[PDB]
């Protein structure tokens, strides 16, 4: 018995909702996967932590998904983040919820994520063969063939969620663009977002260090969250947002306290014109971020004249960073691009060229910041596109 109802491709977040959904919908459901674990990308989000979803509202997340967010309203109407906090609290486990809404399992170990996904397709008698790629997918009347080198399956319904393009190691190779194409879908251009940014700068004296809430700027755009400082420049949040609107060539700007304008700063010095000028920003900053402003200037606050508290000030306010350009695709945290959303049903995710087939995940031309945008994004649509609909 090698034919199934569905058969849904890649076990990512996407392919395991939507075996979920399907198996719960009484269809007979096979999730094939490339690696010998599921979840192997999904496994390494939120420093591996695993950040499973965002906790805000609808326009928290229309913000959060900036590339094609409009097209996923019909989704979220039936399955949304809520549902996902549900679902997870619902089969016993505890979730928490830290900065910017994310949310995370109290362990901390994206095994606890997994292993309940997994516990569930088992309790909705879900099939699920591991090690296994897929190589080959054709249609012939109205029955799939699902094809590996040693095997072939079955299916009236397909869902494909094979993911994007970038970390290619977690088993995200495109093979899911190719399906796409094969059935004559259009595959928009595929590139990099949510990408690290390569900086021009003396990466050792801060590499490490984490920053909340700043505020980087550049042209138009200005974007204030939190920012890691790497051994090859910038990465977290802000970075990584402001990453889309850079290639390589430009002067970034940093403010390092957006609460406080020149003056408050100005103030807050000679409060404390007797301790030295790095223990007085030790209290405002993080040490080695102390260290690094005023390694130049004085000794002590008092000991600064008018220039040095000017100068100093605006490089609080106003760092300029030189960024020699970005990461490739390949090692990106986000694919922008996709199977094209003007040939997909927004409702049912089916494809409307080929019926019985499916997209979901990061496969389709949709793509989201990092906090639980992408995951969040996944587990619906692969929820959706597990889910039956009938008329
Ligand atoms: C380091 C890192 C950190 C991230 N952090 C965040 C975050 O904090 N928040 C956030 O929202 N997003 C984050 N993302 C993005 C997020 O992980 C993805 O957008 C999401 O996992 C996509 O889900 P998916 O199921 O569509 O694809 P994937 O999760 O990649 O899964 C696709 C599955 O398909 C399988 N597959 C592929 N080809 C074949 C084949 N030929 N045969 C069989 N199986 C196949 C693959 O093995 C894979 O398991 C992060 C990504 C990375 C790399």
């Amino acid at each position: 018995m090698n034919h199934f109802d569905t058969i849904i491709i890649g076990g990512g977040p996407a392919g395991m909702m939507a075996t979920i959904s399907s198996s719960f919908y009484g269809q007979k459901t096979l999730l094939l996967e490339k690696n010998k674990r599921l979840g192997k990308k999904l496994a390494g989000t939120g420093g591996g932590r695993c950040n499973v979803t965002n906790n805000g509202n609808l326009d928290d997340l229309m913000a959060g998904i900036p590339g094609n967010g409009r097209f996923l309203y019909s989704v979220f109407s039936q399955f949304d983040n809520h549902d996902i906090i549900n679902f997870f609290t619902e089969n016993g486990v505890k979730l928490k919820v830290e900065d910017h809404g994310r949310v995370f399992p109290v362990t901390d170990k994206s095994r606890t994520i997994i292993e309940a996904l997994e516990k569930k397709i088992a309790e909705l008698g879900g099939t699920v063969i591991t090690n296994t790629e897929i190589v080959s997918v054709k249609k012939t009347d109205e029955l799939f063939t699902v094809r590996s080198s040693d095997q072939a399956w079955t299916c009236q319904k397909l869902i494909v969620t094979t993911g994007g393009k970038s970390y290619p190691s977690t088993g995200s190779t495109g093979f899911g663009h190719d399906i796409a194409r094969h059935f004559k879908h259009t595959v928009t251009d595929l590139e990099a977002a949510e990408s690290p940014l390569l900086t021009d700068f003396p990466h050792k004296a801060l590499q490490g260090i984490s920053l909340d809430d700043v505020t980087l700027s550049y042209g138009k755009h200005i974007i204030t969250h939190d920012l890691l400082f790497t051994h090859f420049g910038l990465s977290g949040p802000a970075a990584l947002r402001l990453s889309s609107f850079v290639k390589g060539g430009e002067t970034i700007y940093l403010d390092v306290l957006p609460q406080m304008s020149q003056q408050d700063l100005a103030d807050f010095l000679e409060e404390h014109r007797e301790k030295s000028l790095k223990n007085c920003l030790k209290i405002l900053l993080p040490e080695r971020i102390a260290d690094f402003f005023t390694q130049p200037f004085p000794e002590k606050v008092k000991q600064l004249n008018l220039s040095e508290k000017e100068a100093l000030i605006k490089q609080i306010k106003e760092l300029p960073i030189s960024v020699t350009g970005k990461m490739s695709l390949a090692k990106s945290f986000v694919t922008k691009g996709g199977v094209s959303l003007k040939e997909i049903n927004p409702k049912t995710l089916e494809s409307k060229l080929v019926p019985g087939l499916h997209f979901a995940g990061e496969v389709l031309d949709i793509n989201a910041h990092t906090g639980g945008f992408n995951i969040t994004s996944a587990l619906c649509t692969g929820w959706v596109a597990g889910s039956l609909h009938y008329d």
